[PDB]
């Protein structure tokens, strides 16, 4: 296994210290204008020595943008799919690239036969090409890697079902903003190559003046570079013609045929294109061939990459024919006249790879390597895309919440062969498509129109529902005697129930479980425990009585705690934002023990008072002008005060102090160790009156935050044995800090109400001397080291926070993991702050066409973990990634993929079992089984498991962390009669492994195995 924390890579660009040796100096360049005049030698082609140039047409469809999916496939993308099918079976030479499977896949299905073989015909000849092949082409700042790859393989595997393709080369046009976790996946996807757009014009210009605009890029801490894929990132402003024929827009505009009139399109440039005519084809051909001269002067080999596209393009059977025809005439004129030493024709992506590495073995060139990643993304001026690392904050929570649902389902489902009337396979595939769907770069990233955001969201609800189905049928059948197990498979046996989704004060979903001497002594709820080890968690129930004791099912008592049931209101007539408790509803809070991948059942029993084995947590209220609090049978009565700093510790853990306002001051670890500073406080952006406006994919501050006025907010304390909590009313936020025994939970319920223009941000501040570096994640895969740059205006400085971020001096570490993502930066040393909802009224000049003015109320979820790193083997002062902790990597994984709870529908559960993978092997702390799905139906002879295996890296810090065993995911499942490495998305097999067994991977590696079973 590689070392990767001591070896720091050798690469020839590293971006951070590209970063930090750039002026981002915005210079007018002339016709490009942020680049500069280019100028080649004519001489440099000849007749031994010709510039090979391919045309690659194609389509820019967005699955929801500014309208829905299903709108855009009825108006726009079946009509483009049904004539380029006609198009590309009529004209032979002509050739088409297409990136988003969900689009390919609705055509598909509702072709004729006729249509189909046709269709297939013309993919099995190259004409129409697959890029990428992902069920869209996703967001690459928020996205969870995880479902990054859940939606690539969902997109591939059906299109090695019905084209018999699997793409090989990535096309990433619109992303704004590029990620490593890319090619990382893709690599270890059968990928081998990739392109990309959106990147700071700063990047183009520097990366072009040296002809690094291709690179073989590699991770950032892979020193071997085995993960390096060939790269091409595009040089200009955008992907439309006017910006990929060359360097002039005025010039390339006059080269997009659509742009006549008819169809409504013309040129800003004020030069419109002519067709093409015997006589003018000489004087067209040679202001192209100087363009694409120019433009090929920025790369390294004598094959040129000439895009031919834009949004929903090739769409009227006349389009297809004013794009064909010109560009043949040019062709033909161009490849004739030897002058012009060019051979210029129609190709796919991966014809000009092809030639690329033709010319790279031929030894005429070499490329540079390269790591890092590139956000964040301006496409001009100070216009730094950062806005959409928050945008749409509701539905960026609902994402890691289906993320979870979709692994948990497909988990459970997995461990038995499921007959086709239990609809599983059905639930599953639409709820992978439908969270695939939202990874989309207008979906996750909050950037659609309101009632394309509304769409998303039904869909994810529909998602969710299919996944809870699935999972209740799974526990049903996993936790039953089998001579007694009778399923129905409509019937609802458990309810799902989620504490902090869509959260409280959010939406009261969850259920009451109601227990009663005269209608039911008690209730059966279960487990389930996603990750490959032993796992303890604190749950929680809402249930109609205080007086409730737990027992698992050996009937051995379990320590509770009950709580009441609070709830947060804005009230119109005293105008304060205070706490009302329940008298008819109560928590109960208890220690869960699950195995690794399993289930373990536990029973709640009502009494007459108060069972010896639960105990009850103290109320308090703080406040001036305070009123009574009853709460129905809780045994303690609440107790009130004037507002003052209080202190809390809960069991061995840390002990927190928090101001009068109910914020966190400082952290205590240990009884011996001092109260280290480690103040909350909540501020609030706003926008420029004047110059660009901020919008859905914008942040353009009108200077640093303001801190927002508190006033005398009501604070809420509750101390408990196994729980206790502070939350306090602010405006716009009920922030809340819960202490179980370790790093504490913090929660807001953010409702940013009608506060147009403003962006409400969570600041952290300490003494921790971390200067102007900081770190955050990419795709909650790997976390990269970020400088902040004084010379780049606060925005740039805004990075994606999509699972957490820290800060560290040489002794001290604070890091904030998140369950959602957020966007968030390090404005100063000692700090770090994430935004938790922005309203905007305006429009950012982007094409939505609105501002975001849907916000609703979201409770965002995290973990907070400060920690003494003296003693942990960290990175060199020069290594570009960081690494998390034991204790920050649970806390993480307590956000992200929390124990699931299933409540007994019925009053008794017949055959009833107390667990499920007691005989689970407990996996080392930094090993995951981040996916586990049967790849087969129950008709298959031979059943086949698919699992995805990932290790990540944690510091060493002096921690013995001992007895785990190994993790073998092949013999999981008995009678194992092959095991197999395979690509991530499962479609190929890579090696066959000896003895049946599933290795485990190394440090940040990620295998994907199939075992089968006879
Ligand atoms: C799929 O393509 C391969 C070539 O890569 C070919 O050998 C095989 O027959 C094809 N399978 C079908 C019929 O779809
Ligand atoms: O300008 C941004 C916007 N342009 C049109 C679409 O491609 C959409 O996805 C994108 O966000
Ligand atoms: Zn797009």
């Amino acid at each position: 296994c590689q070392d990767v924390v001591q070896d720091v890579p050798n690469v020839d660009v590293q971006m951070l210290e590209l970063y930090d040796r750039m002026s981002f100096k915005d210079i007018d360049g002339g016709v490009w204008k942020q680049g500069w005049n280019i100028k080649y030698d004519p001489l440099k082609y000849n007749a031994h020595h010709k510039l090979k140039v391919f045309v690659v047409p194609h389509s820019h469809n967005d699955p929801g943008w500014i309208q829905t999916f299903e709108e855009y496939y009825q108006h726009d993308t079946k009509h483009i799919l049904s004539n380029a099918l006609r198009h590309l079976h009529d004209n032979p030479e002509m050739k088409f690239i297409w990136a988003e499977i969900s689009y390919f896949a609705r055509f598909y299905h509702d072709l004729g036969e006729n249509k189909k073989l046709q269709m297939k015909s013309i993919v099995k000849n190259g004409q129409l090409e697959f890029v990428t092949g992902g069920w869209v082409m996703p967001d690459e700042a928020n996205s969870h890697w995880r479902n990054v790859l859940l939606q690539l393989t969902e997109g591939q595997t059906w299109l090695k079902q019905f084209m018999n393709v699997t793409p090989t080369a990535s096309w990433a046009i619109d992303p704004f903003g590029h990620s490593p976790t890319m090619p990382y996946i893709l690599q270890k996807s059968g990928f081998k190559n990739m392109l990309i757009q959106r990147t700071h014009y700063s990047v183009k210009k520097e990366l072009a003046q040296q002809r690094q605009l291709e690179f073989l890029w590699r991770q950032i801490w892979d020193n071997k570079g085995d993960t390096a894929l060939f790269t091409h990132m595009m040089p200009f402003y955008s992907y439309d013609i006017p910006h990929t024929c060359g360097p002039d827009p005025k010039v390339c505009c006059q080269f997009d045929f659509k742009r006549m009139g008819s169809f409504g399109l013309s040129c800003p440039w004020k030069v419109p294109p002519r067709t093409i005519s015997d006589q003018n084809v000489a004087a067209r051909s040679d202001l192209l061939v100087d363009q694409w001269k120019k433009k090929a002067e920025l790369y390294r080999t004598n094959v040129l990459l000439i895009p031919l596209g834009d949004d929903f393009r090739f769409k009227q059977n006349t389009e297809w024919d004013v794009q064909r025809v010109n560009y043949e005439r040019l062709f033909e004129h161009i490849n004739s006249q030897a002058h012009f030493n060019v051979q210029a024709q129609f190709g796919t992506l991966q014809e000009y790879f092809d030639a690329v590495h033709q010319a790279e073995r031929a030894g005429q060139a070499e490329f540079p390597t390269l790591s890092g990643d590139f956000f964040t993304y301006a496409d001009r001026s100070d216009n730094y895309w950062s806005g959409y690392y928050t945008s749409r904050p509701y539905h960026k929570r609902m994402d890691r919440v289906l993320m979870h649902y979709v692994r948990a389902a497909e988990m459970l489902s997995a461990w038995h062969s499921w007959d086709g009337m239990a609809r599983i396979e059905e639930r599953l595939e639409q709820a992978r498509r439908e969270l695939s769907l939202f990874q989309h770069h207008d979906g996750i990233t909050g950037t659609a129109k309101t009632h394309v955001v509304v769409d998303y969201e039904q869909r994810m609800q529909e998602a969710l529902k299919a996944c809870q189905m699935v999972m209740q049928q799974s526990v049903y059948r996993l936790l039953t005697k089998p001579s007694i197990y009778s399923p129905d498979f409509s019937f609802s046996y458990f309810t799902l129930d989620d504490s902090r989704w869509p959260g409280s004060g959010v939406e009261d979903s969850r259920t009451t479980i109601i227990l009663g001497e005269d209608i039911l002594p008690s209730k059966h709820v279960v487990m389930h425990n996603t990750l490959p080890h032993w796992r303890e968690q604190l749950v929680d129930f809402y249930v109609s009585s205080p007086f409730v004791s737990v027992t698992d099912l050996a009937n051995n008592p379990v320590e509770a705690q009950v709580s009441p049931v609070w709830s947060w209101h804005h009230d119109t007539l005293t105008k304060t934002i205070h706490p009302q408790g329940s008298t008819t509803k109560y928590r109960i809070i208890f220690k869960a023990r699950v195995p690794p991948m399993g289930l373990a059942t536990y029973v709640l029993t009502i009494s007459d008072s108060k069972p010896e084995h639960t105990s009850y947590a103290s109320n308090l209220l703080l406040r001036k002008n305070p009123t009574s609090l009853p709460l129905g049978q809780y045994p303690e009565d609440v107790k009130f005060g004037d507002p003052r700093e209080i202190s809390l510790r809960v069991g061995n853990g840390p002990t927190l102090a928090f101001s009068e306002q109910g914020l966190l001051k400082s952290i205590q670890l240990t009884q011996d160790s001092p109260h280290v500073p480690v103040h909350f406080k909540f501020l609030k952006y706003g926008v420029r009156s004047h110059g660009d406006r901020s919008g859905a994919y914008l942040f353009l501050p009108n200077g640093p935050a303001s801190p927002v006025e508190l006033g005398q907010p009501v604070v809420l304390v509750t101390k408990g044995k196994l729980e206790s909590s502070v939350s306090v009313g602010l405006p716009s936020v009920v922030h809340q800090t819960i202490m179980r025994g370790g790093a504490p939970e913090i929660r807001n319920l953010v409702d940013i109400g009608s506060l147009d223009n403003t962006e409400i941000v969570m600041r952290l501040e300490t003494h921790i001397d971390s200067g102007d570096i900081f770190y955050t994640d990419l795709n909650g895969l790997q976390f990269i080291k970020r400088r902040r740059l004084d010379k780049l205006p606060l925005q740039a400085n805004y990075y994606p926070i999509p699972s957490g971020m820290f800060i560290e001096d040489a002794n001290t570490r604070l890091t904030l993991l998140t369950g959602q993502p957020l966007g968030g930066s390090s404005l100063a040393s000692g700090e770090l702050e994430i935004m938790q909802d922005r309203r905007l009224a305006s429009d950012d000049e982007r094409g939505l066409g609105q501002g975001v003015l849907d916000n609703k109320p979201v409770l965002h979820i995290y973990r907070l973990v400060l920690e003494k790193v003296n003693n942990c083997v960290r990175p060199s002062k020069l290594h570009p990634a960081g690494y998390l902790t034991s204790a920050a990597h649970k806390a993480s994984q307590s956000l992200l993929d929390p124990l699931d709870k299933f409540i007994f529908a019925e009053n008794e559960w017949i055959g009833a079992q107390g667990q499920f993978g007691g005989d689970h092997p407990s996996a080392r702390e930094d090993l995951d089984v981040s996916v586990m799905r049967r790849l087969t139906k129950s008709s298959a002879k031979t059943q086949r498991v698919g699992y995805v295996l990932h290790r990540t890296n944690l510091m060493q810090c002096g921690t013995p962390e001992e007895h785990t065993q190994k993790l073998d995911v092949c013999h999981l499942l008995p009678n194992v009669a092959r095991c197999e490495r395979t690509t991530l998305t499962f479609l190929q097999n890579l090696e066959h492994l000896d003895g049946m067994v599933a290795p485990e991977v190394c440090p940040m590696e990620t295998a994907a195995y199939v075992s089968s079973h006879s």
